[PDB]
């Protein structure tokens, strides 16, 4: 099967938000609204904001999963390459095969779907701190888009779903991701090509 990538705000008005980091050659993570694409360096912090119009019920969670963007590759599970899955860089919670990790959250849970074999990481949906209008999840991508035997230059999408305590869908959003050495230059190049 293939996970749906249809944007759905749902009853709580769920949608993502991204910081405005710019395209300087030294930037480590940058988002392109024009391409709906996040460019980031290997294993660097990717701040993703979660916005809602109303507070979802206690027990609501937020899950992240990667899928290949090209339809001809969509049924293939996105996973770390033969090299990175063996580099012993786990934080003690994320399985070494998982591409997407959540930083600084001891309540993060990593799932290997018994049926689809797909990987995902899910955390409780946190309300904004006093003074804040949204909450942020910090993700890390653990392989380069170019990793041989892994993504192998194929673009991926990250699908973020807001789900209830049973895992039922409450909201969905998504964005393309390119993990590369110079996110700033690549974003500038791709936006120019689009222009
Ligand atoms: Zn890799």
């Amino acid at each position: 099967s293939v996970p749906s990538q249809k944007t759905y705000q749902g009853s709580y008005g769920f949608r993502l938000g991204f910081l405005h980091s710019g395209t300087a050659k030294s930037v480590t993570c940058t988002y392109s609204p024009a391409l709906n694409k996040l460019f980031c360096q290997l294993a660097k912090t990717c701040p993703v904001q979660l916005w809602v119009d109303s507070t979802p019920p206690p027990g609501t969670r937020v899950r992240a999963m990667a899928i290949y963007k090209q339809s001809q590759h969509m049924t293939e599970v996105v996973r770390r390459c033969p090299h990175h899955e063996r580099c012993s860089d786990s934080d003690g919670l994320a399985p070494p095969q998982h591409l997407i990790r959540v930083e600084g959250n001891l309540r993060a849970e990593y799932l290997d779907d018994r049926n689809t074999f797909r990987h995902s990481v899910v955390v409780p949906c946190e309300p904004p701190e006093v003074g804040s209008d949204c909450t942020t999840i910090h993700y890390n991508y653990m392989c380069y888009s170019s990793c041989m035997g892994g993504m192998n230059r194929r673009p991926i999408l990250t699908i973020i779903t807001l789900e209830d305590s049973s895992g039922n869908l409450l909201g969905r959003d998504s964005f393309e991701v390119r993990v590369c050495a110079c996110p700033g230059r690549d974003r500038r190049t791709e936006e120019e090509n689009l222009r």
